[PDB]
């Protein structure tokens, strides 16, 4: 008999966005640790791992250590119709075979509910390939996100050059050539900050980058580790309460 | 002859989309009382009586009962151009065959003239029901529209549950299950008023009350009237010089 | 050599879209005093001159006049990517076949590098048409758009009419009739400045008229001139560093 209630039902909208756009089922592991989904796209390329630490919500159950699978397509449907600044609950009863989330008023004069059937999904099998080590850069969520959307007039394959305090994104098309320089402002106190052990150049696929850079919307620093020949990484972290990751392959000449 | 002018335009433009929304073509009845328009949908489940006084307009010049039929496709494509602050003056003289809609700027430097073909439309049928109410229900306009394009997402058909201190808003289908609910108590003299008769409970196409939700461009709050077994009444009052009302068939067996 | 930096983007991106929608590849004369673009649709029945000074650059290098080809669909796609504020440098070396694109931050902290191929346009015929006569009007030019746009609900011709006291802008078509009338009587001393010596009355191609208003981007008001059976002209001063200019055959039967 699970509970999960966040306090602004704008992060679950958040989230649930992101990953839609990479897997449209996943299953939600429930520990008394917190939320996670793990998954993988169809074309086995690309990992998503996001974790809701237990002390995130203001409100939390799980005795058990449950699996609950659901429809993100249409959890991104009901999740699209929730205000903003409403609390949100999750909800399971034993073997009920459904979910029930619950949205209330901050003036506790408007509550909603809606009921999912869930899933029936498989085990997880590969996942956490680990750990990058190499090279580190950080930098602005949204200057990402928009950096991968322009290199798509181009290629549909990125090349990310970390070079000493430089990290520079390539394309190329039928239209011609792009790139992207970001010089490292550092380091302290109150911008990009690379943080390599090597100059390292792999490049990747632009669908995926894609999909990921809309993490920009949960955190405004995004972080990008790499390790030649190694599913590189890239996590936008909520500040005191979990994290989103995606990995994603190379391209190998 | 007929002469009928609005100071600024956005009032038609907001009316012309109500009720397109439900028909294509209306019969306008131009009286000294001002113009009424009354029709029935296709599958004669849905009716709309709109009535804007005559003191609704700058200016009103209506001697005889004369009634023009008008393609509201084209009135509304004729009113997407016009600006929403100009001036609006309806037109039609002595067997004219056209009606003309002119417009003029504040200051009176740009003078826009359209003219609209007019069409013979049969007789706008059945007539307006009533009336014992034994529940009546008054929320924010803008809250019910969110509400029925929410419900929406369901299935096609909304339950409307009244209760004291309560309504709730109720769908299913194949992406699941919601309700919305809206309470009412307190406070006088300073949300949702009710009105206590008996607890009903009817249902309803959402495909029509979507085309009803469109009154609240025209006011800030709607009122709902209910009785058992009978035809709903949504009704948007406009600024006390006309109302908008609507009325659909419940969804019973 | 040949190097050309504007100094807000905003600019470039804002005129390609005006001549992207005209002809969808294009010729850069850049002789030292400027660059120009010479177009003629398709459909050979309008034009685009557009010319920027050179004295319209932060920097502006051209000892010898070049000629660069090159793709405005591909060119569009680029510039949509670039941001408004930034720099923008366009540099060619001796025979390279390569135009290069360089925008930069205010700040000097992110640095874009585009590059896209050139082609072979062959010259577009008939040179640009001389003879101007005593009509023209001067309005705003986000006005003027609004009337195209407007004037396109009913068909697909537009009829201008310059007279004394106003212009005006007419149009039939299935919806109705339609028109929008100006006027110019005075100042008398702080929109419309007719300033013709008779009356004259022409008719044209909205689609291209269409187009044409784009340049309302360009300069907050627009000059159109013209002359009994000749093509038009509309004039988007840009502000004393360059215009852009179409011209636009009548249509008579």
């Amino acid at each position: 008999m699970l509970e999960a209630q966040v306090q602004f039902a704008s992060l679950w909208k958040r989230l649930v966005e992101c990953i839609n756009g990479l897997v449209n089922e996943a299953n939600f592991d429930c520990n008394p640790g917190g939320l996670s989904v793990q998954a993988m796209d169809s074309s086995h390329v690309a990992l998503v791992h996001m974790l809701l630490r237990d002390d995130c919500f203001v409100k939390y159950q799980c005795g058990r250590n449950s699996i609950l699978g659901l429809n993100l397509a249409s959890l991104s449907k009901v999740l699209k119709i929730v205000d903003s600044n409403d609390s949100l609950s999750l909800r399971h009863d034993d073997d009920s075979d459904v979910v029930t989330l619950t949205s209330e008023n901050p003036e506790k004069t408007r509550k909603c509910e809606y009921q999912l059937k869930l899933l029936e999904i498989e085990a997880e099998s590969m996942g956490i390939p680990e750990m990058d080590y190499r090279s580190t850069v950080t930098l602005n969520s949204a200057e990402f996100a928009k950096i991968v959307r322009d290199m798509q007039v181009f290629g549909d394959t990125v090349t990310i050059a970390i070079s000493k305090e430089g990290v520079k994104f390539s394309s190329s098309g039928d239209v011609g050539q792009g790139y992207t320089f970001l010089q490292a402002a550092g380091v302290s106190d109150r911008g990009v900050e690379v943080t390599m052990e090597e100059p390292i150049t792999l490049s990747f696929a632009l669908r995926f980058m894609g999909i990921f850079a809309k993490g920009s919307t949960l955190s405004e620093r995004v972080t990008l580790k790499f390790a030649k020949d190694s599913p590189c990484m890239v996590e936008y972290g909520i500040d005191n309460v979990g994290y989103l990751r995606y990995y994603l392959a190379p391209k190998v000449d």
